[PDB]
Parts: structure tokens; sequence; C-alpha cells
């Protein structure tokens, strides 16, 4: 006490959804152009397909809404470690902070799923599902979207961005921070907030 | 700006638990021994069924467990139009904060259909789904749990009461306040919390 909360960010942070949704369009529509993973740019996929070709952004969206889409993503390298490790330290809450999307019949019991495969059913109690972040309290952020926005105008969090291919190439305006991965010094990120 | 948030809890405040409780458990279970409504002491009923009968907490869970547990609860008198207009208020937003409790295979699908069903697909973006109310900011909480804990020892939150059977005969440690029903004077506390 007081313990340090950390927010962890569940797609493209802990569940790799851009490799899964790039991998499950190519297989169910393999006639179309796709977007490789390094020239993704911008938080949604959906919308830069959409870019690509009239109709792909529609299609992009199925794969993302499909039974089993959430539940199959493949954990980013680094990822169910850390944050296991992160969850163990003394004086460390952990909470895995997630939208449900515009979906719900599969997304959010998926999400639920998938945390219990990799972390057990006693992390399921971790698990906050939100479309806004903002006006969950917490004294970080690990999240990949640069733009996070809500009702609540100062979030009590530092939003740290986790690097994705969507925004590797993009300044950041300063003094906000990355962390480049899961082998990036997440534990020197954390302390720097710590009493 | 800035608007008052309240979080408004969903089971036992917009959506009646305890009587849909009681009726699938009366019609699956005709030869047990029942909780009736006036009866209900503490806020985890399946805990006072366990005391009723022993096996009776399996079955009690077992109903809430069940599909459409969740999605088929009746709305309580006032609460739908209650929050529609609280939600429509100049400088209010509104966020159901709810509970998946420990079962996520439907509840978390069926509170969502629930809020779709009541409020229409616009309001899902307002449903926060946590197991801990505390990390939650916001200026109200409305819940009928008469404890509410978690990770953040001081809340920004007042939790205002709402009465439930278990809860109406609870003497509550000034200045803690209650909300008697969805007809009881709900802009008054709301206002009593603005600038
Ligand atoms: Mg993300
Ligand atoms: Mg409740
Ligand atoms: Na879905
Ligand atoms: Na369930």
């Amino acid at each position: 006490g007081r313990a340090l909360r950390v927010l962890v960010d569940m797609d493209g942070v802990l569940a790799d959804v851009e490799g899964g949704l790039l991998r499950k369009f190519r297989a169910r529509f393999p006639d179309q152009p796709f977007i490789a993973l390094e020239d993704r740019r911008g938080y949604k996929a959906c919308e830069q397909y959409g870019r690509l070709r009239p109709g792909l952004s529609e299609k992009a969206r199925s794969i993302a809404e499909s039974k089993n889409f959430f539940f199959e993503l493949e954990p980013l390298p680094g990822a169910v470690e850390a944050v296991k490790e992160m969850a163990s330290l003394q004086n460390t809450d952990v909470f895995i902070c997630t939208s449900p999307h515009k979906m719900f019949k599969y997304c959010p019991y998926e999400k639920y799923a998938w945390v219990e495969k990799y972390f057990g059913p006693d992390f399921l109690e971790q698990i906050v599902l939100t479309r806004d972040k903002t006006v969950v309290s917490a004294d970080l952020l690990i999240d990949d979207r640069p733009d996070i926005t809500g009702a609540e105008p100062t979030p009590s969090w530092e939003h740290v961005l986790f690097t994705a291919c969507h925004n590797q190439h993009l300044q950041l305006q300063p003094p906000r921070r990355r962390l480049h991965s899961w082998a990036d010094d997440w534990k020197a990120i954390l302390d720097s907030k710590r009493p």
C-alpha cells in the first residue's frame, strides 16, 4: 500500500490481432489485396483496408467479427510471461483493460476465455471490459493506440504506447513514452511511477 | 464540462435478478424450499440458499449460470426510464458498471444484449464490465451491494446504496446515502454532487 496499478491493453499488446487478422483475411479472401504488417498505418486496420479497395473494410471487419477470431489470437512474444511477472510483483496490481469493440456475441466471451487459457481462471477477476479507458483509474496504461480519448478529459494514468507496426513510425509529443515490446524494460517504466 | 459521471449497477438496480432467480429456481426445482424475496438477506443469494438446505447454493448458482438467465431478467420499475433521462441530462455521463461474475460464457453477452434491448445499440458504449468497481472513476456509483471493495482503497465515487430486499433493513454508517427505488429523487442525489 499503495499498490501501483497498471492497465494492460489486450489487443496488439497481449494478443496478436494484426497477425491474426492478416492470416485469416488472406485465407478467407485469397484473391483480394491485403495489407502486409509492415505497411499497416493507423490504429484501425479495417479503415486502411477500405482505402486499399472498396468493400475490403467490410471483409476485414467480418474476419474480426467471426467466431473464434479473438480466441485463436496468438500471444505476442513475451507478453504472457511479462504480465505474469508484473502481476506477481509486490505493490503492483495489474488489470487487463480492453474493448469489446462493436461486437458482443463472441468478443467478450472469447477475451475471457483467452485470458483463462493463458493466465488461468484466477486472472479473470483482473479484466475490465470497456470502450472508454479514460474512466478506469490507474498509474499506467500500456496500450498500442496512440490517441486514447473518452469521457474523462484528465485520466489518472500515464499512457505508455506499446509499439505496433501501425504506430512504430509515429513521432509522439514529448514527454509521451513507449514500450517497444515485452522484451523492453517494462520494470523501469513501472518503477518510475512508484513512490 | 466537467460532466458529472454516474456509474449505475445493473443487477438488482436495472435488472430484476432477485425476481428472476426466485422464479426460475421455483420452476426448475419445485420441490425444494426457496427464499421469498422479503426474506432475502445479504448480497449473495446463493449463500443464503446454502444455509436453507445443503446443496441449494449450487442449485441456485446453476439458475444464474444458465443460458438466458441474464437476458431474460425483467427491468425494475422505472429503471430504464430513469437511466435514459439521466443520460440525456446536460453535463451528465452515465455508465453501466456491472460484474460478469464468475461466469463468462453467457453473462457478458447477455448483459450487452439486455442493454441493447432496453437502451438501444448506442448505449452499449456506456458499459463497463468489471469485477472491481473501485478502479472505475466517477462521481457516483448507484449499486445495491452494501460493501464494495477492490484494489483502490479510496474510490473517487460516492456509493449510493440502491434498495433491494437483501439490504433494505440495513443500518448504514453515516453519511452513507440510499436511493430507495427509481421512483425516489435521483435527480436530487446527482445535483448534490454538481459544482
Ligand atoms: Mg489495443
Ligand atoms: Mg448489483
Ligand atoms: Na462478436
Ligand atoms: Na455464464
